[PDB]
């Protein structure tokens, strides 16, 4: 590791120390001992600790604050990643292994709010990384383009309900782009946490969205992860939303090779997305429980649920609409993760109905 990087790491560490209002997992778990023992380490593709922690040093309002520039990073900087992963996913020890993929009995899932008084829309997504490619900070412009061609060619063979069109961001009109974002379909541009992780280079080259005509099945290409695979619709019919996702993923997995680790499950750029990579969410109004956003969050956390704003993480609630989803993704099966969202949302609705 070059001396300029060391200097920057030292001031970075000093900055986290003196930030008493910082509550990130990075601040919590990067101790002097941990720091000294990995700060001189470098991965096979030359990623350093600075590449891992820069986002969380620059954005002190980070909740987690680290990313993995390449797959090797998860082991090379294991003394930092391991306790943060344990913490975030609710108990995952050095001796633990993520279980094999298991979608489970789809017929056991239920509709979430048949009267339709609380849930606006239901969404399940997964992420995948292509074998043979590093994560965002180590990609070249040529590689973004290569992966885009591979992925869009594969998706053009989708059939029936999953049949659709790939739309590159390159050449998309500002009007279409902004409309897709406002309608909750397309990822937003210019996320500061991603940008400071060097994860947005060469933007918009290689970035785009595939969707069917109904926009109930969507694929994001080269945003945070190589692929995000999304199923969504209005209402709370979780069984239909999940079924569609399962069908799409199993179909795509038979055509593309995805990185899967014996311990961590499916590999992703952020440690919060490891394992099942699954985030099942509702957009929901809870007039009585959400009177205080802080009380909503305390209830939700007892159900291992996370609260986000209307336009995604790091945004505010607009019109009392929250995004509520399973927090944990690693150390439990796909079926378990979606059940944690299902069960928790059912109970929160019961509490809202009973509340005075
Ligand atoms: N249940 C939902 N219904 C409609 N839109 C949703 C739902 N959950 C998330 N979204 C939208 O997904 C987009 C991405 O949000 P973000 O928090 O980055 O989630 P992720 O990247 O995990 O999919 C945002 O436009 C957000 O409003
Ligand atoms: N898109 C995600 N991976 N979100 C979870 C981490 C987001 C951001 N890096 C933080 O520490 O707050
Ligand atoms: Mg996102």
């Amino acid at each position: 590791v070059d001396q300029a990087t060391l200097d920057k790491l030292e001031a970075g560490f000093k900055k986290l120390q003196e930030a008493s209002d910082c509550k990130s997992l990075l601040k919590k778990h990067l101790t002097k001992d941990v720091f000294d023992s990995i700060k001189n380490k470098k991965t096979g593709m030359g990623a350093t600790l600075l590449d891992v922690i820069q986002s969380g040093v620059e954005n002190l309002d980070s909740g987690v604050g680290i990313y993995a520039p390449d797959a090797e990073s998860y082991r090379t900087f294991g003394p930092l990643f391991d306790p943060i992963i344990d913490d975030y996913h609710g108990g995952f020890k050095l001796t633990d292994k993520h279980p094999p993929k298991q979608w489970g009995d789809i017929n056991t899932l239920v509709g979430l709010d048949p009267a339709g008084q609380f849930i606006i829309s239901t969404r399940v997504r997964c992420g995948r990384s292509l074998q043979g490619y590093p994560f965002n900070p180590c990609l070249t412009a040529e590689q973004y383009k290569e992966m885009e061609e591979k992925v869009s060619s594969t998706l053009s063979s989708m059939e029936d309900e999953l049949k659709g069109t790939y739309y590159p961001l390159t050449g998309m009109s500002k009007a279409t782009q902004q409309q897709l974002i406002d309608d909750h379909f397309l990822f937003k541009e210019g996320d500061r946490f991603l940008q400071t992780a060097n994860a947005c280079r060469y933007w918009p080259t290689g970035r785009g969205i595939f969707h069917n005509d109904a926009k109930t099945f969507l694929v994001w290409v080269n945003e945070e992860d190589h692929l995000r695979i999304i199923s969504m619709q209005k209402g709370g019919d979780l069984k239909t939303v999940y079924k569609r996702l399962v069908t799409a993923v199993d179909n795509i997995e038979s055509k593309l090779p995805f990185s899967h680790d014996d311990r961590f499950g499916f590999l992703t750029f952020c440690p919060t997305n490891l394992g099942t990579t699954m985030r099942a969410s509702v957009h929901i109004q809870l007039p009585k429980l959400a009177k205080d956003r802080k009380v909503l969050e305390d209830i939700a956390s007892k159900f291992n649920l996370q609260v986000r704003g209307t336009r995604g993480e790091h945004t505010e609630s607009e019109g009392g609409v929250y995004d509520i989803s399973n927090k944990r993704r690693l150390g439990l099966t796909e079926y378990q993760a979606v059940r944690e969202m299902q069960d928790g949302i059912l109970e929160m609705i019961k509490m809202e109905k009973a509340a005075a």
